């Protein structure tokens, strides 16, 4: 048997190969089992019966192709070797200005003697998780390969309480289920709700990153870090056993992976603790990815505050469409000068300029918009591959004009690129976009995947579209542009290596909260998985909840108070924060707006004061090289009341709080508008006793007094 | 019931909808049965139970669903047109300077009362064929569809003679089969022979252009032309009832044609006459075409007689690859500096320059070099996305001296894009690959799709694969370069439309004379077949036909005599034409290749002398904007005796003719390299009694005497 310890010895990880050769581990934290003997492995696709060389001659041992398909067992440790890693490094934009990188490390070769080849496992244990991938080594016997199926287990210790969605090749956009592992099975089919683009794969199938908690007091986090390269793991429940397994998103023809060696699979991470702040304090994930690849990040990677024209056509008060009349358009034949407007058009020059005044006179730094180009009339569900072209804007949108009249108000236009689903189309057009973009002054773009994946028979998260998505970054950063991806595969840490990822949407969003709402639990639980590997456009800060109010035919309603709104732009981390309301909507509210206003988006320190995945979450965070503090906090369903210890304030110092909570009887529901806001003085020696309504939370401002003319007629609070 | 007749009022068109309203069509020749009466019309894919719009809401009739995919009966004539056109065009490059285009037409609206919606089905009737094909008019109740099936039908009377190849999704290189109708079924298995890439659907399946032969004195050709936005044309026969149906290529969810009104199929063909030589000369295919859309055509598009680095690495005397000691490569990580050459790598500098002196001193045109660029090593069957870069040489390809040296000898070098079947990564490469062909001096690429297509499920026919080659024609017009086109779908005539794409092999080459060898009876069958559509580049003249003597471990012997070779030039129409063998070889018959080097590769007129399909072809071209004439014969298996009559040579002039003849004993096996070379005079009053060996042929050059001193010391043949 080998061993592995965390450096502070709290984890223990023992390996070893049982009788058959198949590797197995286990994982323990503070002498609790967190992971049951577990096996690793893969089985790979069988080679074709004949396969000849380019003289027509097949020089391959025909006797050894079912054994070949075996890479699961018949294991011999052949060799092993151990390192520690301790350095720090500074993200270009984070939590944090600085993250450590402190493990042991453990690297197993594996020889299968039938096959004549070796593979190597290596294992990275931190204080706060195990992670582990396979490495594939350029060898004779093993060059190009197809993998089967991939056989990762994750052994539970008992039928823990689990926060899970339905796996799924195509969609991540499910509300969250709270249950036992042993109850999934039964929930499953009222959990997959309807979507434009969705594939289930197992009763007992779920994605990650999965969130669980024990009966023993522990918070297990199970995912996957730096998936490149490889297809998207998803997890499949063996609910007689309790052992979760990988479940790889097959291609076409149902593969799960075209290899090459030298190459290597993702890794797997199992994170752990038995304080639920600390899965949100961990950074396993981002340390587990390459270093930054961009050499000059820094000099223009840079967080983004914006609003846009979008909530209208999401709630279906304006279209994306210019006009009703066709049933069908052809782009380079369609002549849109000669059609008529529907009157619903929201990106229209004179409506994009009035956003631009509101962006600027509130010190946003961008203003996206969406509809602006040839095409939205057949954007949706028609599995359409010349859909848009992505730089032939609608004959009511200037581009000129817009870029301006944005530059002289000091605000960026964002680009956006929906594709519907149709990637050849992108790819042909993207240098072509990218460039168009370059030359219109726009250095962001938020990119779409709405609808079936064309090439037709490919998922959104198989091996093929998860090039895509790098692909369509790494060109894009060559151009100096900044990409935020809807509906692409869900982040496992590629910021690292590629900053100017800035985004992704990729799980359940506010848009949901106008198809019939979001669960009043979904931002408490965001966090402990969606949120790990990367952060995500949730586009928070609707005021007016109640979408009638936009469009009389929509009925829903967001599940959230006006102060819950605020707090997320503290608990739902990410350089890229929408304000999605309207303008006259805020100006209706903006004492409350002011909040938005003022909010940073990077931080120099990120401390978790309060988390319990489903009920609470409360964060501090520190401006980026400022003295200034943010707090937010979500609630669940019941609410939640936080006695607030402000120590983490720098001794000696006055600062001024302005508290934005819920009023009393405040409700999601029936009084969701319903908030206080009181100034005063806090210091470290503040305590502070605060109640989130159900579905409600608050939001604090707490900036360093710079001039004692500012502390004028307030009080301690 | 509706008549149309051709202009010369030997062909008739009967078209009736019958009891159960499907539309149904037939012809006859000379009052002979051509097509019995046979259906036509398409079975849909249905549309999914559940497909909601962007409000949630589905606005479909749940019960119409299913009689939505019935587009081939319960039609009824709702409006007729007729109409004549007659027209003269002039192609770019072809077999004549003028192409008349002269057809009555017949267009039928059929309208569907059960699902409210009309098509129109166009008949276009020739002196020497018939045309159809089907319109979907955008209207209310059809814009987006999917296909399920056609079901387009070719009523044979009889058991008629076919010479066929076997129906596949993914190649054409296969031998041709004569046989009867009724005699496919069993011979299937022993046609299809080992491809790369290759994918059967029927045991009774064979691919278009088809042709057949019948009792009663009749050929017929089935084809298709303007094969774009749509899956290639197969033919499924049902050999109970000798009826033939079309079979299009499914895409890898096994569906057959995404469409959005308004939209077309290609055209259907039937070209039918009781003299084989009008089957030669028949352009219903070019003529239903769009005219070109090339403006500028003429400034740039030029045949090419060429040379090049090929025969090496077909034969296995040298490889495409530059090193042999690495199990695979890795493009932008391989560093091929620090490899070992395998001093077997053809494409080197000091052996282009060879090549190019050669090829100028001999006045030919250009010089293709394979194996130039990094990544050879890893081409063939790894199913390898990242393959090739299209732009980086190797260590041993100066391109820029290549390219001043053949500047120098004024020759153009043409360019090579392998592709490995790896579509998306060409793709992502083609502008760059393109701009570094044109930064090159590169005016002319060879591009190859070798291997299973890559987005993998596809087929190379498939609709998907048809939408590149087009895509790859029409980015190279804007670059001013020619495609020549391995591997893609066999043409349909749409080199009208795009005068760049001057070939395409698809179809078996000569390279497969060194891959076991063509039967000897394959170029009196490709013109019949093949080159309905397009020319070919079928790579003639080889010299030295025992492969053993370029590679001793390989014994494939070219089925051809040399004069056979050489009459190819002739009877294998292309603007673009190889002289395939090593410099080496030709200098040891340079007698004979006097009559490479002066054949011409563009005609005013051309005079099919004698034509039989699988027995013996033999034709007469004038050389473009001269007086000068070309012949050339070639033969199967028994050989062809020929009685010229010149009488197409212009009254009261003389011509200095050459002929090129197998030697008495010649023989494709025996005696191959046996032949004569006569010069003398020839006139309109000429006669010459010619006979091609088993396997052989013979070659004319007839140049009209400008000067009499050329004909000083000559005597009448
Ligand atoms: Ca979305
Ligand atoms: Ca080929």
């Amino acid at each position: 048997q080998q061993k592995l310890t965390s450096p502070d010895n709290n984890l223990v990880m023992t390996f070893q190969v049982d009788s058959k050769g198949a590797p197995t581990y286990e994982l323990t934290y503070k002498n609790k089992v967190v992971i049951k003997p577990s096996t690793l492995g893969l089985e790979l696709k069988k080679e074709d019966n004949t396969r000849t060389d380019f003289d027509w001659v097949d020089r391959r041992d025909l006797t050894k192709l079912d054994s070949k398909t075996n890479l699961y067992d018949g294991f011999e440790v052949k060799d092993t070797q151990t390192a520690t890693f301790d350095e720090t490094w500074q993200p270009v934009w984070g939590e944090e200005k600085e993250i450590r990188n402190h493990y042991n490390e453990l690297a197993v070769t594996l020889y299968q003697p039938m096959n004549d080849r070796s593979i190597v496992i290596r294992f990275r244990l931190f204080n706060d998780g195990l992670g582990f991938r396979y490495e594939f080594p350029q060898q004779k016997s093993l060059n190009y390969f197809v993998i089967k199926e991939e056989h990762s287990q994750f052994g539970m210790n008992g039928d823990h309480i689990a926060f899970w969605i339905p796996g799924d090749y195509d969609t991540q956009e499910y509300d969250y289920t709270i249950s036992r592992l042993s109850e999934i099975r039964g929930l499953m089919k009222e959990a997959i709700t309807p979507n434009s683009s969705q594939t289930p794969f197992s009763q007992t199938g779920v994605q990650t990153a999965l969130m669980m908690k024990t009966d023993d007091g522990l918070y297990i986090n199970l995912h996957e870090a730096a998936l490149v390269d490889y297809s998207c793991m998803h997890l499949n429940l063996d609910d007689k056993n309790m052992v979760f397994e990988s479940w790889l998103t097959p291609d076409a023809k149902g593969d799960k992976g075209y290899m090459q060696t030298p190459c290597n699979t993702p890794w797997r991470t199992i994170i752990v603790s038995d304080d639920a702040r600390n899965i949100l304090a961990s950074r396993i994930t981002l340390n587990l990815n390459e270093p930054c690849k961009i050499a000059d990040a820094a000099s223009w990677v840079k967080p983004v505050k914006y609003i846009g024209v979008w909530w209208d056509m999401i709630t279906g008060k304006g279209s994306w469409a210019y006009t009703d009349e066709l049933t069908s358009v052809k782009l380079g034949e369609t002549d849109y000068s000669k059609t008529k407007p529907n009157g619903k058009h929201s990106a229209n020059t004179a409506n994009v300029k009035r956003y631009i005044d509101f962006a600027a006179a509130h010190g946003f730094d961008a203003v996206l918009v969406e509809g602006w180009n040839e095409g939205w009339e057949d954007w949706f569900g028609n599995s359409k591959d010349y859909v848009f072209d992505f730089v032939t804007p609608y004959p009511d949108f200037d581009v000129k004009e817009i870029h301006r009249y944005a530059a002289r108000k000091g605000i960026k236009m964002m680009m956006h690129h929906e594709t519907s689903a149709s990637v050849r189309n992108y790819e042909r057009h993207m240098d072509k976009a990218y460039q168009f973009m370059a030359d219109n002054g726009y250095n962001s773009v938020k990119s779409g995947y709405v609808g079936n994946i064309i090439p037709r028979g490919e998922h959104h998260y198989g091996q093929w579209m998860n090039n895509h998505y790098l692909y369509a970054v790494k060109k894009a950063a060559d151009y100096k542009i900044m990409v935020n991806a809807h509906e692409a595969t869900r982040p496992t840490g590629i910021c690292r290596t590629y900053p100017n990822l800035i985004g992704n949407e990729s799980a359940r969003g506010t848009e949901y909260e106008s198809f019939g709402g979001n669960k009043v639990y979904h931002t408490t639980i965001l966090p402990f998985t969606r949120l790990v590997g990367g952060p995500m456009d949730y586009t928070p800060g609707i005021f007016e909840t109640h979408c009638n109010k936009m469009n009389p035919a929509n009925n829903s309603q967001v599940r959230s108070t006006i102060a819950r709104q605020l707090a997320l732009y503290v608990t739902m981390y990410s350089p890229l924060q929408m304000a999605a309301d309207i303008p006259e909507n805020y100006e209706r509210f903006m004492d409350a707006f002011q909040f938005i206003k003022d909010v940073a988006l990077d931080w120099d320190e990120t401390n978790y004061l309060e988390a319990e995945p489903g009920e609470y979450i409360t964060i501090a965070r520190k401006a980026k090289d400022t003295d200034d503090w943010y707090v937010g906090c979500t609630a669940g369903e019941n609410g939640h009341t936080s006695k607030l210890v402000f120590d983490f304030l720098t001794p000696g110092k006055q600062y001024i709080a302005t508290v934005y909570a819920d009023a009393k009887d405040a409700d999601w529901k029936e009084n969701p508008q319903a908030y206080t806001i009181k100034k005063g003085i806090l210091t470290n020696k503040s305590k502070l006793n605060l109640h989130a309504a159900n579905g409600g939370g608050y939001a604090i401002s707490i900036k360093e007094v710079k001039d004692k003319s500012e502390a004028k007629g307030l009080k301690r609070l």
